[PDB]
């Protein structure tokens, strides 16, 4: 039985398949040819992309299957260390972060959190409150400035001030050209050409940059002693009820860099993507900003009124379904093992969830899988096990799913009590892709229904 | 009596003196050796610069001597046009717009102005209120971010929204541009030098940028008749008491325009020396300050607040008075008339008022003219007639002094109530020219009191 396998280029075999802008999009594009598995090789690695809920399904036993680091988080892991989202799993610091930082991001915590959404979400709509009347908004642009500024002060009581600027943090600059390098890094043939020596020595003081303000910020908060009852508190003084250790200095460095990568990066991506649908599917936009007006009655959103949305939480579902903003992750086989009764996988070998394919299995969701629909997240017990997973699997799934459902939810929420929108361009959906996904040059125009904050 | 003047370079007579970066400052050394009054000559044109009050004030009798444009504003005026403040007395626009004008100026003018001023001292206050513990201010930088958004809210009802940026908007870049082609075109000999062709074009492009803005301002006004009650709706209808005209279009623009000019450079640059000299006065400072935490007892400060801080005011007097931010102005002879009992002067003869120089006359403020003291400013009935003149003379005075001085009070009173300020580099007053004063690279950093808005 043989496996499928895109095209090749001789020695260097599917590796410059990704030599793209846009390889998620092209492996997406690959799945559609080939179906829910196929072979993807490169000098000296071999991977197995699977698009089909009933593989994915059994790549999500945790019995079977752990998390993988994918070559991209290797790179990345160059300045997120052993942080919760570049570690493995069987390294002590991931349980240890793991067991101490889950309570923090808990369905209760974010009720601690709220306020200091509040802050910041307000500070964009005060901002759109404040356009001129035929100026627009630059969407993923400033879905950025909100996301990074509420993980920074959420997290850490530090004001990143992005409404503030329009040239980013310096921190934000090096994290950025960091990522770049990192995402880049994959694409290269003969990584050692004398070209890319530059791009090397800018990685190394990039990573110095990070290092500096984080060290530095958490310096000052042991030197302050102060009890600002935020992420960075909680891991100077909480102890991992398993080892009873705490988290070095370090580690908590490489935790904080992990969470501002995280917030830049993939919550951002969300609303504006789920903007996009929005203003693209006005009966939806109609849906959502009625549920907005109906709840929100009150200038500062409470937590409670946040919860109640459920309609915004299903539109924010269907974007995630439609466009996950992290959209693969990687396994490896513990042992050798036959993957859907056809495909015999050796110790070690490593398999590719495709998340955009997956919500796209016509088996599950229907033939119509293209429309944005957020009344397929209406009674959510009828999507079966495995088959949404924009926040990936089991014990090493997105800590900040929480985090992220609420800001988005409060965000948006917001954005549709005090707003109109208008797609004034007709935006042609353009997706860039860093660590993640955006819709590149998304601008609406939004017109105010003047209720006061 | 031959009257002094400095020194000379051959045909070039005085001109290479204000080849200079700080021309102003150099024109006070000169006064400095050569006395209240002195000759200043280039090939083609004369002048005289008064330094005393006791010939000032003959210069300031306005049936001897009107309103002369200086070449600084001859060249102002390519841009702002037969606006208020490059017009001459005589022009039938000067006239029109004075009479139709001055009274929405007017000290009751400014409760209909104070709710939009409150707007951008609020983003001052929260701006700084925002940053982090070890992050200072840029002081003229964020004065001129509120004070142009001020006059641009105010006025016109457009935000500029200086807050949310690090690149100035557009219009601003080019108003800039053209104010400083205009201080350059000063000190250089043959203006059609093909040489100055790009100079010429940039110059035009600029103009273009500022009509083309302002022009639709004021054409979406016209059309939507909204009626913002602003000084454009007040334009647009108010007719001149006198001739029973309104103003044209175009030159509403050029009042538009020089307003703009106005808001930018000289209300900042007071903030600026303001807050400057309170550093450098710790005593001062906490007098200012215990006046406006006494008086300002709201959140939101009021209208009758501000005009009840008198100490805020004197502080503000005692700074125009030391470096008062348009720092000369124009007059020419109406009549042959002589002047001080020495010095005849022909009818067209031209003289400037060195205003900073005025303001250390000995013979009026005694001994100590560089010792900032508010209390000079106690009872300001007390200052004889032409002795300060920081916004100008007669009916060329100011038309904007009631509200530079409403919104300079209101926004230092917020400041005094809501921080500690320090002078975190014992900063060096280093003052640049424009066609104002303001002091480059001030900086502090201001310590939250903790007092919410
Ligand atoms: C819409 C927003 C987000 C999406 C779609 C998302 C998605 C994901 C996914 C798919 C993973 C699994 C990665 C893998 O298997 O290799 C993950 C892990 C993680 N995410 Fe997120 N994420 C989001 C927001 C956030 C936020 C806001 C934070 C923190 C502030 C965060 C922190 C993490 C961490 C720490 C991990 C690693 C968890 C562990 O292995 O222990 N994420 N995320
Ligand atoms: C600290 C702030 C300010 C200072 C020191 C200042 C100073 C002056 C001075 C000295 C003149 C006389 C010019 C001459 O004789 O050639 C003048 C004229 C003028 N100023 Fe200001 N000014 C200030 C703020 C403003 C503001 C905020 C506005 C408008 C929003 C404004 C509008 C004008 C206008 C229109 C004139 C021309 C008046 C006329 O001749 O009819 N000024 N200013
Ligand atoms: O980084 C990796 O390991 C894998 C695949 C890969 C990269 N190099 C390989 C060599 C042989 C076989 C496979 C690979 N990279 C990808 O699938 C990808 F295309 F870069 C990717 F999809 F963009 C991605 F890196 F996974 C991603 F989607 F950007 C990421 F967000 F990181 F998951
Ligand atoms: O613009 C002018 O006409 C006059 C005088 C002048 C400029 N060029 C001259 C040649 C010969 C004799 C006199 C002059 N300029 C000045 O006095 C000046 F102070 F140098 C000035 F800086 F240019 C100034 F323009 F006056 C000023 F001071 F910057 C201004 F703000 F415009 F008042």
């Amino acid at each position: 039985k043989e496996m499928p396998q895109p095209k090749t280029f001789g020695e260097l075999k599917n590796l410059p398949l990704l030599n793209t802008d846009k390889p998620v999009q092209a492996l997406m594009k690959i799945a559609d040819e080939l179906g829910e598995i196929f072979k993807f090789e490169a000098p000296g690695r071999v991977t197995r992309y699977l698009s089909s809920q009933r593989l994915i399904k059994e790549a999500c036993d945790e019995s079977r299957f752990d998390k993988n680091l994918s070559q991209a988080l290797k790179f990345v892991r160059d300045f997120a260390g052993d942080g919760l989202f570049t570690s493995w799993t069987h390294e002590k610091n991931w349980k240890k972060a793991h067991n101490i930082l889950l309570p923090s991001f808990s369905q209760q915590a974010m009720k601690g959190y709220h306020a200091m959404m509040v802050d910041i979400a307000v500070q964009l709509v005060q901002k759109w409150e404040r356009l001129n009347a035929d100026e627009h908004i630059e969407v993923p642009e400033d879905m950025t400035r909100l996301t990074l500024d509420t993980i920074g002060l959420c997290g850490f009581n530090y004001r990143f001030n992005s409404f503030y600027r329009d040239q980013p943090h310096p921190f934000i600059t090096s994290m950025v050209r960091a990522l770049d390098e990192a995402m880049n890094k994959l694409q290269r043939a003969n990584p050692d050409d004398p070209a890319y020596d530059e791009n090397k020595r800018q990685f190394q003081e990039d990573i110095k940059v990070m290092n500096d303000l984080v060290d530095k910020i958490i310096a000052d908060r042991k030197a302050s002693g102060e009890q600002s009852d935020d992420l960075l508190t909680h891991m100077l003084n909480g102890k991992d009820p398993e080892t009873g250790e705490p988290l070095d200095d370090e580690n908590i460095r490489y935790q904080i860099i992990t969470f501002l990568i995280a917030g830049h990066e993939t919550t951002s991506g969300l609303l504006s993507f789920a903007l996009y649908f929005l203003v693209k599917n006005p009966h939806v936009l109609q849906k959502a900003a009625e549920e907005a007006a109906r709840v929100l009655v009150d200038p500062v959103p409470s937590y409670k009124q946040v919860k109640q949305l459920k309609y915004v939480g299903m539109v924010l579902n269907e974007a995630l379904r439609l466009w996950p903003t992290f959209p693969a992750f990687s396994l490896y086989a513990k042992e050798d093992t036959v993957l859907g009764g056809e495909y015999p996988l050796e110790k070690g070998d490593e398999l590719m969830v495709l998340i955009p394919q997956l919500h796209r299995d016509k088996t599950i969701w229907g033939d119509d899988v293209e429309e944005f629909r957020p009344e397929r997240f209406e009674n959510p017990s009828a999507i079966p096990q495995h088959a949404f997973k924009p926040f990936g699997n089991g014990q090493r799934a997105c800590i900040g799913q929480q985090f992220a459902l609420h800001e988005a939810t409060l965000v948006l929420g917001m954005m549709l009590k005090h707003f109109d929108f208008e797609d004034h361009t007709n935006y042609e959906l353009d997706i860039k892709e860093t660590l993640t996904l955006k819709p590149e040059g998304f601008v609406v125009k939004a017109k105010s229904k003047k209720i006061p904050l």
